[PDB]
DNA sequence: TGAAAAGAGAATTGG
DNA sequence: CCAATTCTCTTTTCA
């Protein structure tokens, strides 16, 4: 049984190495708050999708929709600032 | 002023 | 049965 990334270490793993900036970045890196990019994020879903090995080309839309899943575990909680999302810091070093 | 962004239930699926 | 994936519909937001 093999495994797979799950979207909220993708996208930390994503911020941590510098990977598509042009896509997603901190904005405010101590507190664990990051955005996406209005018209680039689509290049960092299909990314997702590929990695994932999904059947259907991967959308913002669905990784959005995956990401609100994560309050009812507090591993990522949408920010009320568009397309702005904050890991907890639990997720994040001292 | 429509695309964009946000939100959501629910059946589905790889592993 | 976890962790999304996929599909659908709705409304507010914004550039
Ligand atoms: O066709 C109507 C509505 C449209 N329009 C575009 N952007 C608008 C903002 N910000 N306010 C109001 N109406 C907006 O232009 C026409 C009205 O001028
Ligand atoms: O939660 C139930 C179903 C679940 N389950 C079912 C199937 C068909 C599968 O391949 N994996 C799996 O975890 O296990 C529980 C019953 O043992």
């Amino acid at each position: 049984a093999r495994k797979k990334l799950r979207l909220y270490q993708f996208l930390l793993g994503l911020l941590l190495r510098g990977d598509m900036r042009e896509c997603v970045w901190w904005v405010e890196p101590g507190a664990g708050v990051f955005q996406f990019s209005s018209k680039h994020k689509e290049l960092l879903a299909r990314r997702w999708g590929q990695q994932k090995g999904n059947r259907k080309r991967m959308t913002y839309q669905k990784l959005a929709r995956a990401l609100r899943n994560y309050a009812k575990t507090g591993e990522i909680r949408k920010v009320k600032r568009k397309l702005t999302y904050q890991f907890d810091s639990a997720l994040l070093p001292a």
